[PDB]
């Protein structure tokens, strides 16, 4: 019969949910997200001096990398930000702010989350342009690259492309086909996800560029993306799906779209299949 999934935005607050310095810190982090309802401002967090220079380091090796790695969409949108919503090297975002924003450019909005979500559940919240965002700081034992994504990634990474009007289409559609889908098709939406959203490349004007969050906020990542001793493939959604998604790891394998626009239409032929 089919799964329950959300109807409307507040039916997210049913799955949203779903060193010792250190670890005491990720709890308060984490007790803001479980407490968290829809409707509420998200609860506004003074970072700590440690916090603040981790997202320093992040924001100065990243800014160095943008202007030959990303894609134009993320650099048309990220002086709005600077902007608009505090991003400098002293200073972490609030996604109070980055949430308001992005309500007012694409629709979308912010919420808080404690943990790993499931995809059902991740793409579900897509479907109402919500995207469930981490609130702490990545240990400072490693700034170029963590396992786990961090609030560094939610917004270096996600919330600049967010903006873009194409870009936000895209990824609802993806939230729009997942809701109620079979198991199956939630594995092939979330994998087609994985490799355009989260670690995707284009070809703009001739040359490649990435747009994958994963990889915009992993400075060694991002270098690695573009070397070039990475492999390559052409965007194809029936292709792409069976791929392996790698955690821990760096990919060993990029997949490269036309546009958005296009990979947009390649999602809408996948998905009539499924
Ligand atoms: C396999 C799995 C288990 C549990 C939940 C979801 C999945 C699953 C299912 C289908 C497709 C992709 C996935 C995994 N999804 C994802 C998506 N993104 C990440 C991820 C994104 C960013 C980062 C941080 C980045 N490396 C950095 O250094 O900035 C670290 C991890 C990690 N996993
Ligand atoms: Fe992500």
């Amino acid at each position: 019969s089919v799964p329950w999934f959300p109807k409307k935005i507040s039916d997210l607050d049913h799955c949203a949910n779903r060193d010792n310095v250190y670890r005491k810190r990720r709890k308060y982090f984490a007790d803001l997200a479980m407490n968290y309802k829809h409707g509420d401002p998200i609860p506004k967090v003074e970072f700590t001096e440690e916090e603040i220079k981790t997202w320093g380091t992040v924001f100065r090796e990243l800014n160095k990398l943008y202007p030959t790695h990303a894609c134009r969409e993320y650099l048309k949108n990220l002086p709005l930000l600077s902007k608009y919503c505090g991003y400098r090297e002293d200073n972490i975002p609030q996604l109070e702010d980055v949430s308001n924003f992005l309500k007012e450019r694409t629709g979308f909005s912010i919420r808080p989350v404690a943990g790993y979500l499931s995809p059902r559940d991740f793409l579900s919240g897509l479907a109402f342009r919500v995207f469930h965002c981490t609130q702490y700081v990545r240990h400072s034992s490693d700034p170029f690259y963590t396992p786990e994504p961090d609030t560094c990634h939610e917004l270096l990474g996600h919330v600049p492309l967010l903006a873009e009007p194409s870009f936000a289409q895209f990824s609802q559609e993806i939230g729009l086909a997942s809701l109620g889908a079979s198991e199956e098709a939630v594995q092939k939406l979330a994998t087609c996800y994985f490799f355009t959203v989260e670690f995707g490349l284009c070809k703009q004007d001739g040359q490649l560029r990435v747009f994958g969050a994963g990889l915009l906020s992993s400075i060694s990542e991002l270098k690695h993306a573009l070397s070039g001793h990475a492999k390559v493939k052409p965007f194809d959604p029936k292709i792409t799906c069976k791929q392996e998604c790698l955690i821990t790891t760096f990919q060993d394998v990029y997949f490269v779209s036309e546009s958005f626009e296009d990979a947009k239409e390649k999602m809408r032929e996948f998905t009539k299949t499924i």
